[PDB]
């Protein structure tokens, strides 16, 4: 393919020449950006910037903006031109609308398949995240059609598709690969011990779990690999507005997809822009048309380092932290949700802890836990132990039983997918005539 | 491969020829599936277009009994994507398409009469859950370039509420949903404070299918939404779209992707028009291959020419609304009882109901506002004395009693789990955060 537009992995030898493929999009970028009404409003009255010099006095664009701007306010093309909209999780009172022109899906598509385990047509892929609104099965799905893997699409928060049937497709499709978040790779592994098969041996052809979406300490990401057989858990970064901007390389680490977005992080204190270190996550994608973003703030937390990784990608890494302002203190100790995680999932895997949750008080940490009864003792005590240790953080540990904080109805259930019925037989239930889901 | 467009025959003869041309690959395709290659073991299979006439139903039955690869003629490798049908879970019934096959179903999915342009908004909101429905309208949608919002049903993601926020705010243009979902979409809409007769100007068409639909019913969905078309298709995960509406509000099989017959269960025979179950070829699918595929839905085929001028059979399907109940002297059909519910005029809001055939009496109940309840009742009760003579016990309820408040005006936030709370918060959404 010497015919190909955009750039691959091995297209570089080095950060100048990676620098070269970014600075070179940047006057094709910054026009795109000026036909939008937002971009067009904002820099009215004055010289809008054109070459990849300005570039460096461009101001941040934030989430609210896009908010203000709902639906088509950042349109930079004739509504024509768009093959698909979407709207970003979080609070419906305030959507984020995102567009994409069938140019736009392929660079979307490209990043989401650079899955360093390969997307093959011998892969059948179960793509078990919602396709209502949001961008992720759709994304998934288009990753999917573009490798010739058969795609399953379970959707995710779908009546159609509960967890019992999710884990008989698993087994009977001899699925190789998934794609959900972390909490839904726990839940699955659950409706399968809940079916009497063991995710570590009964699924021999489950090859590899990708997921995003949630912050992922390598603690957890580790424990998710052990409960399904030892196979990787291939982790990526995106958004509805940006599609996927980082994924894993074969030593467990995140690197930005720099060539298809310049990536900068914010300190919102000094407001200067990086190309690595600590601070909020700042994009500016290179290959869109329909929706153009200059220096799209995501507020996340972020750590990046231009420093090598043993995959040897001539790429930055990226840790996700969380959301910005998330953290909570108790004594003079900060408890982060990604401090908690890393002792829940030292717990020896005997045990079976997958679901917590945790409360900060001003003077105490309520923190609750599922676990078979035997192991409930042992494991209240060893998680205190892990606590006192590490944080120093005074702490109310419960063990709970199963079923307590994830229903078996949630793990067991099966559900017809039946349709609105007006007139019944005396001997069947009526209750299903109108609302039928 | 070249597929066969609306126009291009002349007469009903040359339609045949279109369908005995495809017949001899059809064979031999379907013989390399397990199912079909076990069925003429130690036959020899029948391999040209006579054969065909000689070829055995197959049964929904047999699709179970196959799960979930025993219908599979093609490598998985060449598979693009995996359905199940609706219905019963317990017995799943596979299907499974390669990306040619896909052209095809997009392009029949996108024969609706009102056309699918760029200019077009479009929300799909039907289920994208293992099922084929709203797959093949987003990619009908993407084959024609209309901007495709996808909706999903039966999603926690996207609520009522939701989704006439997204009608009205987007300016949508085309909408794929079945036809309880036009009368919920209509009360969500009054709940948003939007008159779905004025306040949606952009809405052009509504596209149905999915439930069988009377004419006097379909006219008032049309109706609720300021007089609009709505679009009818007839399908299934397993076909996709057999038939679709003309201007005129018949729907036409189209029969130049398909061989459809008319199965007469008792004697077994097949007829290319009259009463009967729905038998379908397929002609342009390589992964799936069917053989005269009795889809067991009650249809009446017509061969007679229609005011739009498509040389194609008209269809239409009963279904198991079709299948009457005794009560009285009478025999009940759900067809024709909603004849009789939607034929009550639009200004008393009748549109929820359900009914329950007993031996004795007909039970039936229906949503209307205060005011206009006791004339409904009233109404009704004469129009089902009029038309079937069956003894009846109607009840007229109030709004929200079939189809809550709740259904009509729930927001929904689209959390992800969350493990660590702050004291104020509700921590009950950790990791069941649906
Ligand atoms: N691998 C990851 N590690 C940490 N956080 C992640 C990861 N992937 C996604 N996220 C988080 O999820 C956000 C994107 O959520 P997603 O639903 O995929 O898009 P969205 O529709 O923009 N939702 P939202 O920003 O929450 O209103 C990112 O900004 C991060 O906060
Ligand atoms: N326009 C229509 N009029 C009447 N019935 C219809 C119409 N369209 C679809 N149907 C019914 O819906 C069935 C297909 O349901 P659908 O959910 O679209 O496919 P499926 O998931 O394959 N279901 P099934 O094969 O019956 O288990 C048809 O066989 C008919 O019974
Ligand atoms: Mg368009
Ligand atoms: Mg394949
Ligand atoms: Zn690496
Ligand atoms: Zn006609």
């Amino acid at each position: 393919a010497m015919s190909r537009s955009r750039p691959e992995l091995g297209d570089w030898s080095s950060p100048a020449e990676l620098a070269e493929l970014q600075r070179s999009q940047l006057p094709r970028v910054l026009a795109q950006a000026l036909r939008s009404p937002f971009y067009a409003a904002r820099y009215r009255g004055t010289t809008p910037p054109r070459t990849a010099d300005d570039f460096a006095g461009v101001e941040v664009t934030a989430k609210q903006d896009l908010r203000d701007q709902y639906p088509f306010g950042m349109l930079a093309v004739g509504r024509e031109h768009l093959a698909t909209y979407h709207e970003s999780s979080g609070t419906a009172g305030e959507p984020t609308a995102s567009y994409y022109t069938e140019e736009d899906w392929t660079d979307l598509a490209e990043r989401f398949a650079r899955k360093w385990t390969g997307i093959h047509p011998s892969d059948t892929f179960l793509v078990r995240t919602p396709y209502g609104l949001v961008i992720t099965g759709h994304l998934a799905q288009a990753a999917g059609r573009l490798r010739g893997a058969t795609v399953v699409p379970g959707d995710a928060r779908s009546l159609a598709t509960p967890l019992s049937r999710m884990v008989r497709v698993l087994k009977t499709l001899d699925v190789t690969l998934t794609w959900c978040n972390p909490t839904e790779i726990t839940m699955l592994a659950a409706a399968a011990k809940a079916a009497g098969l063991r995710p570590d041996q009964d699924f021999p052809h489950l090859r590899a779990m990708f997921t995003a979406a949630e912050p992922l300490t390598e603690v957890r990401r580790r424990r998710l690999s052990e409960i399904w057989g030892g196979i990787p858990v291939v982790e990526e970064y995106g958004s509805t507005e940006t599609g996927t901007i980082a994924g894993q390389c074969p030593e467990g680490r995140m690197h930005l997809w720099a060539d298809r977005a310049i990536f900068e992080v914010y300190d919102p204190r000094t407001g200067t822009l990086s190309e690595a270190g600590r601070g909020q996550m700042v994009v500016t994608p290179l290959y869109r048309d329909a929706m153009p973003l200059l220096r799209y703030n995501l507020a996340d937390d972020v750590e990046v380092s231009t420093d090598p990784c043993g995959c040897g990608w001539l790429l930055p890494t990226v840790t996700v932290l969380g959301r910005a302002g998330t953290g909570h203190r108790i004594g003079p100790a900060t408890v982060t949700q990604q401090r908690l995680e890393e002792l829940v999932f030292s717990l020896p895997a005997a045990y079976e802890v997958m679901f917590w949750r945790a409360k900060a008080h001003p003077d105490v940490l309520e923190l609750e836990f599922e676990a078979p009864e035997p192991v409930r003792q042992r494991a209240v005590k060893e998680l205190g132990a892990a606590l006192d240790r590490e944080l120093g953080v005074p702490h109310r540990i419960t063990g709970l039983a199963p079923g307590t904080l994830v229903p078996a109805e949630a793990l067991t259930a099966q559900r017809d997918i039946l349709k609105a019925r007006y007139l019944f037989a005396e001997d069947e239930d009526w209750d299903k005539a109108v609302m039928y889901f």
